[PDB]
């Protein structure tokens, strides 16, 4: 009753992810063939998981990735010039039934809510590791993520899979065959015969020549509510070991800052109708220094948006050719690691349940439209509105439910009930952060507040501060734990 044979189209992350995951849960029975012709990428809170149901420990893939920690985002310039605040990966601390953050609010302590409430951000500031020099967390409250060249994990998985069974062919795919029932038939390559298969994969990218091509799957657009249509990257050597992403925003966009360990990737994501191509390559040059004088830049058209399906009939879409957003939250690996999590938990037999599919698709749809609207409140909330472009992030049409959504934080900071009510990756905790750091909203903190003991938030307050100060006193720098990795 059970599928033979899997045929996964496209390598880099999705393609090598893909196959790699089905190692790791099927083993040798099931078939997988990968058919296929550096890049810094920021990952999100769940990818820890992914390496570890591969077994892959940190020290083992994060060397040959030139991978660092990322600990948090620090976004520059979206409230006002000059200000910057750390979206932390770091869970509420929550007294009394309330969080900190809203005692805060009630009596801010200082000009930056992320320095009293936590941690993360002061760690970023001082360049540290997560992990003490005797090789445990400082510590779970912190669910990290990383840094890495996307090409390196890719290669990394590449022979994970193969040494673990996968059949790799080298080769273009010339075209893609429909059978009588619409179902893909097979794949015809450059010059290796025609690839068939039970299922198929669809990790082609933007071009998506299974789904969005041979099956004609309709995409659903959202450059009504997130314009940014583009982008221009360049890569430049460390100088920067800091253990976070950085995303500045500008006249038109924002620009990434990806710290590899000793390389940087920086892009300007933008939106086209109101900046050029090179308009937008000549700020990042101006932005990123000298470094940038003789770098090429690769200029990237997006497909922002998602699929209005992603399991049809024998064909699933893994990676960009699914769906994809402005990596302004870093959900690339994210939507590729959830794809693939959820093709194992909803894997056919050969009935071909069509309420896998349903659900699949319901799972995957959620996800993404749950992201969506997380990045229009990125710009909705931004305080700044210096130009159109910032004027017009405010005045956009919003997605369905977003309206009242906006009107209760307003009320009471975003809680577990009061955001998109599907998972979609990111927890209430990171819309408090970004909101608190957005500026642009009219935020008011819990009345009732003011009738109760303090002395727990401030002793929590106190305790914030006491072990900072800890830590900066203890941790290593990410220099610092990576030379004793190479020594070890």
């Amino acid at each position: 009753p059970m599928l033979k044979n899997v045929v996964v189209v496209g390598g880099g992350t999705a393609g090598w992810m893909t196959a790699s995951y089905l190692t790791a849960a099927f083993g040798d029975r099931i078939g997988v063939t990968l058919v296929e012709s550096g890049v810094g990428e920021a990952t999100f809170s769940t990818v820890r998981h992914f390496f570890e149901y591969l077994g892959l420990e940190e020290k083992e893939w994060m060397p040959a990735c030139n991978a660092t920690y990322k600990l948090a985002i620090r976004f520059e310039n979206w409230r006002e010039p000059g200000h910057h605040f750390y979206h932390p990966f770091e869970r509420q601390r929550v007294v009394d039934g309330f969080p900190l953050t809203d005692w805060w609010l009630r009596e801010p302590r200082s000009d930056r809510f992320d320095k009293d409430c936590f941690l993360v951000g002061t760690l970023c500031d001082d360049l540290k590791s997560p992990r003490q020099l005797n090789g445990e967390l400082f510590e779970t409250q912190f669910p990290y993520a990383y840094h890495f060249d996307a090409t390196l994990v890719a290669n990394y998985l590449r022979d994970y899979a193969v040494a673990r069974g996968v059949k790799h062919v080298l080769d273009d795919v010339q075209d893609v065959a429909l059978d009588d029932r619409g179902w893909i038939s097979h794949v015809v390559t450059g010059e290796s015969g025609n690839l068939t298969g039970d299922l198929f994969i669809d990790c082609t990218g933007f071009r998506s020549l299974l789904l969005g091509k041979a099956l004609a799957e309709p995409f659903q657009s959202y450059q009504d509510s997130l314009p940014n249509d583009s982008a221009v990257a360049l890569r430049v050597p460390q100088d920067g070991l800091r253990p976070c992403t950085t995303a500045t925003a500008q006249e038109a966009g924002w620009i990434w800052t990806i710290p590899l360990f000793d390389r940087i990737g920086t892009g300007y994501v933008y939106a086209g109708d109101y900046i050029s191509p090179e308009e937008a390559e000549r700020t990042l040059r101006a932005f990123v220094g000298p470094a940038a004088e003789h770098a090429d830049a690769n200029h990237i058209k997006m497909r922002i948006g998602r699929s209005n399906r992603h399991w049809v009939n024998n064909c699933v879409a893994v990676g960009l050719s699914s769906g994809f957003v402005e990596p302004l939250e870093s959900t690339g690996i994210f939507f590729i690691q959830h794809a693939i999590e959820q093709l194992v938990k909803h894997f056919p037999d050969e009935r071909w349940d069509d309420g896998l599919r349903t659900a699949y698709n319901k799972l995957v749809n959620n996800v993404m439209d749950g992201v969506r609207e997380f990045l229009v409140v990125h710009y909705y909330a931004a305080k700044r509105q210096d130009n159109q472009y910032w004027k017009d992030a405010k005045t956009r049409p919003l997605p369905d439910g977003l309206a009242e959504r906006l009107e209760r934080w307003q009320t009471r900071l975003p809680d577990n009930e009061s955001v998109f009510p599907h998972y979609h990756g990111f927890e209430s905790y990171s819309y408090v952060c970004m909101l608190l750091g957005l500026g642009g909203l009219d935020l008011k903190s819990s009345p009732a507040l003011g009738l109760m003991d303090a002395a727990p938030a401030r002793h929590e307050f106190k305790l914030v501060g006491e072990q900072a100060a800890e830590l900066a006193r203890t941790l290593p720098t990410q220099y610092e734990y990576f030379a004793q990795l190479h020594r070890a």
